[PDB]
């Protein structure tokens, strides 16, 4: 339903993505910003290569034409809305943005400047199709829950609870919102049926009819909408690898009110997960 | 091999567990004391019924006899730290084996239940003999030289451990899996992600109905089991109040073949993603 | 009778009956103790005559005339189950790929071991009732097909996944490991995931029993209510006769979705491994 | 020689600047050689490629499968269309005792997006396994079998392969085709193959092509796996020369096949439905 005519556009996948040609950030236009607008909300990430020295300025204000920017991990030096991302100082699992906060980011636009020929791929999945392609029964049951997304690391210590399944407030089609690595537990679920069912939705969400693998080149710049995607940084290079990123700030995730209480265990109820996890990490 | 003929022994299941009739645990003599281990050896636990009464300086006269007691942070009968209380007022079903978190747990316990309901609160013990020798023999060959940690991090209790995952028995020579559900963490010469895979299915494996039994405590049952190569299971399907009487016997040193690989070495950085998801936050 | 239950879940021994003459009003408090218990245990009941055992099973409903299994000579109604002859370690409900499944059995072991060969039976009451509500109300909704394809028996049958007892009006889960195939309106790959959590948590201890059986002993047991499972721990001669009591049609809620529609050439292709090749 | 651009760490490269119509025998051994570096290699640009030059290229490597529908007059030459798939990991045909050593395939027409194949690679998959179940692997074989209307057919593999000419070690099982490890009981067998399955297919393993017309793919089927993403509904057909050949050798079996017992029956840990659509 969305018309987007202006640049040439090669989609990478059925599911999602698309590599935009004939756009020069540096210097862009009002139009030709709400046409990019439009394709991401068409094509849940894209991709602008060729942008190699687009200026700090230019990059923050670009990001501001979206929202307001994250102020973090290193930044920039001058500009704390630049964040760094650099393999000498990885994120090989899926997920979506921040997930244990009230608000998550709404996107992010990335651009690695620094890279190995080959490895350190991204891939993004389409939150939509994940749920689109649950069977009805399934579809009305996650309709109605939600679930707790948290993190508890030294100087973070953050949880929040969200719709399983939110409407994107842009487009009004509905999308899955859990992730591998943020999402605890469904609220409503004794957490043994939380456990089975978040491993079956993480698995069909992350399958590869639902996914696209962007291979960076200096000067390509990344634009996702954390709203409905989650994504997946390949582990597979010792190469140096550096990029800049801006963060822009706001998603509230909304959906149906859940059709039933939290789960309430009795006192001391003890949790024994039905499949093993390692009590000691690396 | 072990020749158990002086008692009438009802055995439970062909896997493990005998209840043993005509013993009187008071004033027990050696030559019965001797029979008694002959027949944990032979049936890992063993139950002894109508012991209502038994005084509390035969009791851990009685525990002595396998080896030194545990006294501790723990509610005991009075002038009697050996003695614990158990009370489900003050409980968790799942598989484990006693404090292998330790570098040397428990060799056994003697648990006798004097409060609780006609049904409700079935204890379940597995032969971990039986859980090895069941697995086959490229199986086999690749735990005999594996070890395991084993941990446990709870307010007050930090602990852990190394353990062979085959491990003899001191006392009959024979081999017996050394993973339990509860307290093992990981296989030490495996990646993260190779262990979970493989004690999942050990876990489930070794707690096979064939390899289990199930007893129904009534009062004045007593329990003595041989934690070396047993797990067990408190099985958390009543309400009604259950307290117990436990003397722990310390000392075992869990020990098997030399490990024929080295601890697995992650690189910097590295992740462990588990495969199976499990919730961030418990209850 | 003294009433002697197993386990908190299901199960009951009861002594100071006797099967062979059993008056009408001690039937009834048999029948009574069955709605209560699921599964009831008689012990001391050698030499029950064959006439006796199948009036027995008569006054529960009609009994099956078994085409596989051996039958007692001269009583097409009294099954034989032999170790020799034939054992079932996996959870099953009996004969579910039927579209009208047994209601219950009637079974004595008349030689075994002294251990080992024991039975385990499950409350599907509680296996249901422990599920969260967002789940009990999924379930509610849904049916799964039940299958069997061996050479000579062929057989499918589509029960609710949550059945109402017909006497006690109680919900009871309706699938099995054994012979459950697939959850209608989802798609394969959720069956397996849903049923998979289903058939683990159904059989928990907390909602089990396990008999020990003595030469003599008489189990009956509720085939709507409950799954069983026969440990395989033995190698010695174990041999029981049964009787089987025909008529049940599990009913349930109307389905609240149609059945999961594939698209041509649509693969299904399992999330989890299993052999192409059994033993 | 050629402009090289490696697809993923992995696996997979991209060669310019070739032309296979009239290909010299330098030319090929360079694109032989960077078969045996890259595991699976793609040439653009090759639209109009003459059967008479696909049956030679396709000689070069080994004897072509002549069995599907194909080109007229050139049995070796098969027309793959959607029309007449499934998206599954697999290796060619191991279900045979002599799987093909590899394919070239031509996607002729296509939707200009959906239809990717993916491979992956089963050198890493191997190396990439702590040293205890290297240890293991390098002892037990597996059973490969397919049982469908008109082709039954099953063999036996190691489950760690020597490629012939680089000596390296590869996994070679495979979700498709794999039906159990012959040394381990069938419930071993599936924990561990579940486990290998996913491992073998992360993503630090794989590549993934998206199809243009006229390109070329050329994969050695000892040491990799693909898969057919099925996210379109356009017609898709292809072009492709099977070569045969391959007679997979590792270790001799460090054990005897497993032995159940009479009357033993296979209760599987994890559920598999009974009636497929
Ligand atoms: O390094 C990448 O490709 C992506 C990193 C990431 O997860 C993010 O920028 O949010
Ligand atoms: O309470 C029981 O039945 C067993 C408790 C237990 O795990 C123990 O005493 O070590
Ligand atoms: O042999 C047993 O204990 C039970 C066998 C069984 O499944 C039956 O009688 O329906
Ligand atoms: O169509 C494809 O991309 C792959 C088909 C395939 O599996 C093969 O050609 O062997
Ligand atoms: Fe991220
Ligand atoms: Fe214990
Ligand atoms: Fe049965
Ligand atoms: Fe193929
Ligand atoms: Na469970
Ligand atoms: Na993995």
């Amino acid at each position: 339903d969305i018309i987007t005519t202006a640049f040439e556009v090669r989609p990478l996948t059925s599911a999602l993505g698309a590599e935009i040609h004939g756009v020069r950030l540096e210097d862009i236009t009002d139009a030709d910003f709400a046409e990019l607008r439009r394709l991401l909300l068409k094509h849940l990430v894209i991709f602008i290569p060729d942008q190699e020295g687009w200026s700090a300025e230019s990059r923050i204000a670009f990001g501001r034409r979206f929202g307001e920017l994250e102020e973090h991990l290193p930044h920039l030096d001058g500009h704390p809305q630049i964040q760094i991302i650099d393999s000498e100082q990885k994120i090989p699992i899926w997920h979506t943005d921040m997930t244990y906060a009230p608000n998550p980011p709404i996107g992010s636009v990335l651009q690695i400047v620094d890279g190995p020929a080959q490895g350190g791929d991204t891939m993004w999945s389409n939150q939509y199709l994940a749920y689109e392609g649950l069977s009805a029964p399934l579809r009305d049951l996650l309709d109605g829950l939600t679930a707790v997304h948290s993190i508890h690391i030294p100087g973070l210590d953050s949880q929040a609870e969200h719709p399983v399944v939110r409407v994107h407030p842009e487009t009004g089609r509905r999308a899955l919102f859990v992730n591998r690595a943020h999402t605890s537990h469904i609220a409503q679920l004794n957490r043994n049926e939380s456990d089975a069912l978040l491993q079956y939705l993480y698995r069909f969400s992350t399958s590869p009819e639902f996914t696209c693998r962007y291979q960076w080149r200096p000067g390509s710049v990344a634009i996702w909408d954390n709203r409905v995607t989650q994504h997946y940084a390949v582990d597979d290079y010792s190469e140096h690898r550096r990029g800049l990123r801006v963060v822009v700030l706001g998603d509230t995730p909304s959906g149906d009110k859940p059709r039933w209480d939290h789960y309430r265990p009795v006192p001391g109820q003890r949790y024994v997960p039905d499949w093993v996890n390692a009590k000691e990490a690396y």
